[PDB]
């Protein structure tokens, strides 16, 4: 029995959970203790759960809560032995696990559960340790920024203390004069300048009353660099001359020059451009039926950063970087839908233990920030965690490491990224009539949509918190709103970000020309102790603010309750330009201000600065040889394979991904840009690419900015766009403002792109952001040390795509071919600030640059001509690592060799191979060489174009210069060297057995890559005679909160002839839908409940513990002809419903992958013989499918049960390796399932559950790789057509 004790006015139940760490993780902890000379004999860990109860549980309810808290892999249980150390979230914080677990308990009828929380009990046997050594063990077992260690289970009562509300505090300006403001500036950390204090002193002296702490804090956050963008609005004097434009006005110059296709710039928290008229697919409000709505799907774009918080706590730093940016996209106009993301990281050197590289030197770091390696281990996991649980694919990115002592603009100093760049961005779609914000009527209701707040954000104040499923529930309300078209009730919406409601609400009513009257105690709160300052100014996540007409509140409440999206009306818009915040608890008014006070500011800044310019130093080549440089450059993280950043993030949710990072049958992550379809019924789409080249700014500020723009365009150039004016840019500027030379260099770089290169090319920059404190200082010896970033412009390019099918990738063909270099460097072959210089600890002399603007435009326009005429077999641009890395990566992606001659590229073979000038390599059919050279010559490119040679079958990578061999190596050896960084990252972050299997597989050149064998005609629509009758059977497309894959599931059943109906679990609980009216149902994928309490478990136990809904599902599954499919999260849910499903007694559980990591893979499976009616006709076929899950490993009770499942013949799909054999080796089997199993059916074949996603790849265009001869339908369309034909 579980523990039960008094806890304040409540009772606290303590429930023992399952064992918490796998064998490999226990071994790593033992190894770390041994490495610290901590003599630890054994460690075992178990989860422990704490339930704060507001009322007692009866026996039945106690058994339900016990069953809710049974989840996870069935690991080795041990009797507790040794010293207990209980690690929990810090008191005063509430984990996201708690928010979601508590939501499951309430949706299971346990309203007595006020809050659930979890810790980890470690039992350590180490009898000889001293007291100081026990503190070191404790330090090893928790994150000091987020957790605490306790010595008894009962200490967890500290996490549930209820504090009385703290009152507002007055700052006594009337009674003390200006010193009260000086004291408050220090006490509250307002970082006010003297002229900011003068402004506040006069404003309150004029009002004749003391400011409250909340009103000072709100104003300080509104007037910070971060929020007010004073540097980008400043006036400048440079070298003694006043300049005519601010940095923002030079950005806006690009929209004054090129307004084409722009629908919204600089007036929302994303830009919008024109898209394409296509079928937007969603379920109608009245009927619940999914349908296509033919209309423009315009395209929104935004890119943000989260640099400071990621230096302190990288997982939530990066997660809430993604999360914040997703809210900016959904809050565009009057509501919009995010569709695909991008991610970037810049960090200092990794210094992976046991894999030190020769250019890396430990310079030390501040105590209070984490290392570059910790950022790259936990940060990409947090950004992926948000994109995967919210449900947007993450399809392009960058990752740079840089940290070196260099002779730059301010002479010799350390330049790097101890404060990293953490960048998150994406694209979304929006309806034309919702692009413009609406008018806010006087008396509009002012709402906060989203998460109850806590005291987050005000280094503890820099530790963020992410709950992506809350954001998905809010996106579903936003989507119901814009799907109502003219009846959309949102008049105005805005994300909540910096400053919390203290910035978002004043900005909302101000942007509508109104004031606002608000009620503090109507805001939802999970921390009753919070003061009015903490309630109004915290930066809790997953919130939006909205205005809605009072007469639309009943509709808005219906939409929210159906999605389980929390919301509160907290105020009313007023005609008076005033802002007031009242407190019904203290019967007072924490804020009472004219908006022109609140939104008043100090004068415009002037920045008077001078130019600094480094003299470059020629590269010292004494210890450089071509062969050693190839090996070093392939080991630079910036160049090396990025799998560890790619397969951790879904790349298929939505079913609209055409081109992801992984390319070809060997799934090599070298795609130069991302492409999505605009709908599920079109080949129009959208593309995203990134350019960045920060190390060049250590030699030439403007050259680094022009190369960022040029590389974004060379990355996107082999996608079918047409007019260069379709491409729109985000410009994200990271600098150390104030550091010598960086200010004049920022202005020079903004002018270089905004006044010069982008207007000359026809490129708009309609959105951007800036982060202006990119440096770190600490005391290292008893000496001051500093690490300052280069000026770091990241350009993201976004474009409407005219046909996604015509995109080229770096996969070489071995058909008769020609490789052509387009060298936009014009033979300059610069080596300054290249990966070659960096790997020999140098900066060099002169960097690359845009050498000829008309030739850059001509190269783009020539590429677009060649793409549209279908004249290219492959493209890959030149960037980090030069021509050598471009050619190596094309041979990796084509799994072949190259024979290249570089005698035309200069006598300096090192510079010809390793310069990072713009350009790239095209591959064409040999019969088309002369035509393509003439086409390039009509764009002015003839002297830039050079025939290099040919791609050849086999494994030789050969570069010659006339009769001399310059470099020759096995392509497999190069490919494995270029994989060693991801190998080492995966092996320190994930199960090392799996990291090792994936790496070693790359060294087998005989791998034939993904390949297909089909047992049926993929073009035969067996459902066509039924569709032609017009009789369309319904399918219940089942979703729970946190499901994210329902739209494409409905679209696959719709193509097979069904009427797809949106059935939320709330519809079944509210009686709006009854399963008796359906003959088919599908449980869809995603992250219901964030997978807390085990993937699929909350959704299944919600059904089981409501007897009415339980019986509905049992009745459905017991009818004689009904069909059901569960995919991914649906598979997990239905495996937890066995008890309701006949013929399911042998089904396994689905638990954490053996790798211990989310796996987003394009995996090969074979269809096996089973009763499944949904796989009729397909037995023996082998083809790839989208895999995207963290808990897909089949787990049985013991081998008796595996053998029985097998002998009953219910396995319907198995993972196979590329040789065709059933496998458990990773990642060909991505999850470790026994015998490759990844789909099972019932004895009667009418219910099938599977972990992969056929509905993400039912369109050939959405398959990462596929045979060239396939038509619109992939093989997986046959599952949906078999369901239609079976219904008859
Ligand atoms: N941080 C990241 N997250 C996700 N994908 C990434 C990341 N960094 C790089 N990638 C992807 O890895 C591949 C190789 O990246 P990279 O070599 O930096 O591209 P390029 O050199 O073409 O600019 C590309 O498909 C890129 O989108
Ligand atoms: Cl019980
Ligand atoms: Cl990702
Ligand atoms: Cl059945
Ligand atoms: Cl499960
Ligand atoms: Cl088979
Ligand atoms: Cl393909
Ligand atoms: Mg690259
Ligand atoms: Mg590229
Ligand atoms: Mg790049
Ligand atoms: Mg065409
Ligand atoms: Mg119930
Ligand atoms: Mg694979
Ligand atoms: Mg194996």
């Amino acid at each position: 029995g579980d523990g039960l004790v008094p806890r304040g006015s409540h009772m606290m139940e303590i429930l023992r959970g399952s064992p918490a760490l796998s064998a490999f993780r226990i071994n790593k902890l033992l190894a770390r203790f041994q490495a610290a000379n901590l003599q630890v004999h054994n460690i075992y860990a178990e989860y422990v759960h704490f339930a704060d109860l507001n009322a007692p549980l009866n026996d039945s309810e106690q058994a339900q809560l016990t069953r809710l808290l049974q989840y996870g892999p069935a690991l080795s249980s041990h009797t507790p032995a040794g010293k207990l150390l209980l690690v929990t979230p810090r008191p005063g914080t509430i984990s996201p696990w708690s928010s979601k677990a508590t939501d499951i308990a309430h949706n299971c009828g346990l309203q007595q559960v006020d809050r659930l929380e979890r810790g980890v009990a470690y039992y350590i046997e180490a009898s000889t340790l001293t007291a100081e050594q026990w503190r070191q063990v404790a330090a090893e077992l928790h994150d000091r920024m987020m957790e605490t260690v306790f010595s008894s289970l009962t200490d967890a009562e500290k996490l549930f203390i209820h504090h009385q509300p703290a009152p507002v505090s007055s700052v006594d300006l009337l009674g003390e004069g200006r010193q009260a403001l000086i004291d408050a500036n220090l006490r509250l950390g307002l970082a006010l300048a003297e002229d900011e204090i003068d402004y506040l002193q006069e404003a309150f002296t004029k009002l004749g009353r003391n400011p409250n702490d909340i009103e000072l804090y709100m104003w300080a956050q509104a007037n910070s660099e971060h929020c007010r963008h004073k540097i980008f609005n400043a006036d400048w004097i440079i070298d003694g001359k006043p300049q005519p434009k601010s940095l923002f006005k030079m950005i806006k110059n690009t929209f004054e020059t090129t307004p084409d296709y722009v629908l919204s710039a600089y007036k929302d928290n994303a830009a919008v451009m024109e898209g394409s008229a296509v079928g937007r697919y969603f379920a109608d409000h009245n009927t619940g039926r999914y349908d296509f709505h033919q209309e423009p799907a315009h395209i929104l774009m935004k890119v943000e950063t989260h640099n400071h918080p990621t230096a302190i706590s990288p997982w939530p730093g990066a997660a809430t970087g993604s999360g914040g940016e997703i809210r900016d996209e959904g809050a565009t106009g009057r509501g919009a839908k995010p569709k695909a993301g991008l991610v970037g990281f810049s960090v200092s050197n990794l210094r992976i233990p046991g894999f030190e590289q020769p250019w890396e030197e430990d310079f030390g770091k501040p105590e209070r920030i984490v290392t570059a390696l910790d950022i790259m281990t936990e940060g990409p996991l947090g950004g992926a965690a948000f994109n995967n649980e919210f449900g947007r694919p993450a399809l392009t990115g960058y990752f740079r490491t840089y940290e070196e002592k260099v002779n730059s603009h301010n002479g010799e100093e350390l330049r790097g990224y101890h404060k990293p760049i953490m960048l998150a961005g994406g694209i979304g779609n929006i309806r034309a009539d919702h692009v413009q914000k609406g008018e806010i009527v006087v008396g509009a209701k002012l709402i906060v949509l989203g998460g109850p707040a806590m005291n987050i954000g005000l280094d503890f104040a820099s530790v963020q918190r992410d709950n992506p499923e809350m954001e998905r529930r809010c996106q579903e309300v936003i989507d119901r709103c814009w799907q109502l078209g003219d009846a959309n009730p949102i008049l105005f919406i805005h994300d909540v970000g910096a400053g919390g409601l203290s910035n978002a609400m004043p900005e909302l009513v101000s942007d509508g020309g109104r004031g606002g009257k608000f009620e503090l105690r109507d805001i939802l709160s999970d921390e009753p102790g919070m003061s009015p300052l903490e309630i109004w100014c915290n930066e809790s996540q997953e919130r939006y603010v909205l205005a809605v007409a009072a007469d639309q509140l009943p509709l808005f409440d219906e939409l929210c309750k159906r999605e389980r999206a929390p919301y509160a009306v907290i105020g009313d818009a007023t005609e008076e330009q005033h802002l007031s915040l009242h407190d019904n608890h203290f019967d007072n008014q924490p804020i009472d201000l004219p908006l022109d006070v609140l939104l008043g500011k100090t004068p415009k800044m002037t920045r008077d600065v001078q130019t600094l310019k480094a003299k470059g130093d020629a590269l010292n080549r004494a210890d450089i040889t071509i062969a050693d440089a190839v090996k070093r450059v392939l080991h630079l993280p910036t160049v090396a394979e990025k799998t560890f950043l790619v397969t951790i993030g879904d790349r298929t949710v939505t079913g609209m991904v055409a081109r992801d990072q992984m390319v070809g049958p060997w799934q090599v992550p070298v795609a130069d840009c991302a492409v999505t379809t605009a709908s599920l019924d079109s080949y129009y789409g959208e593309a995203m690419s990134i350019g960045e080249r920060a190390p060049v700014a250590l030699l030439d500020f403007a050259a680094s900015a022009r190369l960022a723009v040029g590389e974004a365009l060379t990355n996107i150039a082999a996608t079918q766009i047409g007019d260069i004016k379709r491409i729109k840019l985000s410009a994200n500027w990271m600098a150390a403002a104030g550091h010598p030379g960086e200010d004049a260099g920022l202005y020079d770089a903004v002018k270089a792109v905004g006044e010069e290169l982008c207007p000359q090319l026809g490129l708009t920059i309609p959105v951007g952001k800036d982060s202006m404190s990119m440096k770190t200082r600490w005391q290292e010896g008893n000496e001051q040390r500093e690490m300052t970033s280069p000026l770091s412009l990241v350009i993201s390019a976004f474009a409407r795509v005219e046909d996604v099918r015509h995109t080229l990738t770096p996969q070489l063909s071995t058909e008769d071919n020609a490789l052509l270099l387009i060298d936009l460097g014009k033979g300059h072959n610069a080596l300054g600030a290249t990966a070659l210089a960096q790997v020999y600890r140098q900066l060099g002399d002169k960097p690359a640059d845009v050498r000829d603007v008309a030739q850059l435009k001509g190269f783009y326009d020539a590429m677009q001509a060649l793409v549209a005429a279908r004249k290219l077999l492959a493209w890959h641009d030149r960037s980090d690592g030069g021509l050598l890395v471009t050619l190596a990566e094309m041979a990796f992606a084509g799994h072949c060799g190259v024979q290249v001659d570089i005698a035309a590229l200069g006598d300096d073979h090192l510079a010809a191979l390793f310069n990072e000038e713009l350009g790239g390599v095209i591959q064409v059919r040999a019969e088309d060489r002369d035509a393509v050279e003439a086409l390039l010559a009509q764009y002015g490119l003839a002297d830039c174009v050079h025939y290099l040679g040919q791609a050849l079958a086999g494994d030789r990578f050969v570069i010659t210069a006339n009769d001399q061999t310059v470099f020759s190596e096995s392509r497999t050896t190069l490919r494995v060297w270029w994989a060693e960084t991801t190998w080492q990252m995966q092996r320190l972050r994930d199960n090392p057995q799996c990291a090792d299997q994936e790496h070693e597989a790359k060294a087998n050149d005989t791998d034939p890559g993904l390949n297909v064998k089909l047992s049926f005609d993929i073009n035969e629509d067996i459902a066509a005679p039924y569709i032609a009758t017009g009789a369309r059977p319904k399918v219940a497309v089942l979703r729970e909160q946190g499901v994210n894959s329902h739209v494409e599931m409905a679209a696959a059943f719709h193509r097979a002839g069904f009427d797809a109906i949106d059935v939320h679990m709330s519809d079944l609980l509210g009686g709006r839908i009854g399963l008796g009216n359906f003959h088919a149902l599908v449980a869809c994928g995603g992250f219901s409940y964030g997978d807390v309490l085990g993937a699929g478990e909350g959704w299944a136990k919600s059904i089981l513990f409501n007897h009415r809904v339980r019986d509905e599902f049992e009745t459905f599954f017991h009818r004689p002809q009904t069909l059901a499919l569960g995919v991914c999260n649906g598979c997990q849910m239905m495996s937890n419903l066995r008890e309701l499903i006949p013929g399911s007694e042998l089904w396994p559980r689905f638990v954490r992958n053996h790798s211990d990591r989310f796996e987003a893979r394009f995996s090969l499976v074979e269809v096996t013989q089973s009763p499944s009616l949904l796989l009729q006709g397909m037995v023996g076929s082998q083809m790839p499918i989208a895999v995207s899950h963290g808990e897909g490993r089949v787990e049985v009770r013991d081998d008796a049960h595996l053998a029985a499942l097998e002998s009953k013949g219910l396995v319907a799909l198995r993972y196979v390796d590329n040789f065709g054999k059933v496998t458990e080796t990773y990642p060909a089997n991505p999850n470790g399932s026994p015998n490759g199993i990844t789909a099972v059916t019932t004895e009667n074949g009418r219910v099938t559950i599977m972990m992969p996603h056929p509905e993400r790849v039912f369109r050939t265009v959405a398959n990462s790789w596929h045979p060239e001869n396939w038509g619109e339908d992939s093989p997986w369309m046959r599952i949906f057509r078999n369901a239609r034909k079976q219904l008859g």
